[PDB]
Order: C-alpha cells, then sequence, then structure tokens
C-alpha cells in the first residue's frame, strides 16, 4: 500500500517536508517526508494507488516553494504503518 | 455554531483534515467527525458569515473526496471548543 | 535574517495566526504570529530575505479571512512557525 518516492532540486530548507505533508493529510494519505543527506528528499506515502497518482502528479507540478528538478518513483509495493504524516 | 451533515465519499480521503484546515484558516472552531454509516459530521462555530464560508467550501472548494450532499442541521449549537478537531 | 512584520485591521478572531503560520512553513520560514492586547498581530520570521519578501507579499495580499489594513515592517532559531 506504499510507494516511494526521492525527489530532487532545491528541495530542503524551503518547506517542502511540510508542503508535501500537508498535500499528503488533504489526499487522506499517510506517511513521511524526510531531508536525505544528498539535498533530495525521500517521501512515502501509503493509501489508494489513485491517492498516490495524485501525490506523485503534485510533486512534480503543484504550487510550492521548492524547485522540483526530479520526481523519481521507487518502489510501490511498500508494506508499511504509519498514523499521520510526518516530517523526517 | 452549526452543524452539517456530510455525505458522499468522504471518508479516507483527507475529508476531516481539510476540513478542520478551512475552519481553521477562517478562525472557526468545532470538529470533523467520522460517522459509522460512512458520512462525515461537521461541527462549527463562529460568525454566520464565516459558517456560510465553510458552507460554500463544503459543497464546491476542490477537495479530494466526493461530496453529494451536505445537510444544514441546527445552526443555533452553543458550544465551546478551543480548536478544530479531528474525531 | 529575520523581520518582524505589525499587522493591524480585523486580524484577531479571524483564523490569521494559523493561515500566516501555514504559510510561513509552506515557505521554509520559522518565526511566530502573536496576537498583541491592541488588536495588532505580530508576525516575526527568519529565513532568507527573498522567502521575507514572500510573506509579506501574502500579508498583504493573499487571500485570507482577516481584514489587513496596514502591514509594518520593522527590524528583528526558532523552531517551526508558532501560534503565539
Ligand atoms: O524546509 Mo521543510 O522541507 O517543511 O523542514
Ligand atoms: O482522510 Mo481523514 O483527513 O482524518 O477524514
Ligand atoms: O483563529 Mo487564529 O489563526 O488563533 O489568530
Amino acid at each position: 500500500q506504499c510507494s516511494k518516492f526521492i525527489v530532487s532540486g532545491h528541495v530542503q530548507g524551503v518547506g517542502f517536508r511540510y508542503h508535501t505533508s500537508h498535500q499528503g493529510l488533504k489526499l487522506g494519505l499517510t506517511g513521511y517526508a524526510k531531508n536525505l543527506n544528498n539535498g533530495d528528499v525521500e517521501v512515502v506515502a501509503c493509501g489508494t494507488p489513485e491517492r498516490l497518482e495524485e501525490l506523485y502528479l503534485w510533486l512534480q507540478e503543484g504550487p510550492k516553494t521548492a524547485s522540483v528538478r526530479q520526481v523519481r518513483r521507487l518502489s510501490s509495493e511498500l508494506e508499511h504503518d504509519y498514523q499521520g504524516f510526518e516530517i523526517l
């Protein structure tokens, strides 16, 4: 039920983890946005494939402060349990 | 305070959070609650004009949920809440 | 940098601190939106000069419930963007 995404660009320190968690919550998703050591943001989100598809669209095109260069889709077959959408 | 019963595809789709967010942005207090039948019950406290704005939002604001119908229940409840709860 | 904005108008009890803090967090800012005894709201924000200009733009013209009359630019690590 979870898909992981790797987001690159000017994406740290620009409200991206916060806004991502907000959008995820508005979509009824659970999961996290995490700063990675290399400057990217890792997003894991859990729910329906359609919801995850909208989230992936938003990550690419949604109004946001960050400047997204690439949104890479990793596994879509992750089996995780999250209570909310945490910033990590 | 007013009470609204929202029916449709409204659970598991971020409706209570999005509602709480719209309420807080309007300075309203109250709650969005999942009902066992699949409805969501919304109580909001504020000026009549702000509660109408929440009503417009419930009906037509861009959201994930598919709202079938927004039922206007009582509008003269006298409650006190601190924030806007997701219940 | 940090900046302080004294916002006046119908700005209390109208979701102004919540929305302002939401807007700051979406911008990557830290600081607070504080109700003042006199009815003003005092917004302090810390981040890049560019991101602070974006907050100011929002305070003055951003869609919101509050009816802002004036936004005072004044001089000024916070964790998050606190309501009060
Ligand atoms: O600058 Mo953030 O990505 O909400 O911690
Ligand atoms: O998918 Mo929700 O935002 O607790 O109703
Ligand atoms: O309704 Mo407000 O966002 O506590 O200043």
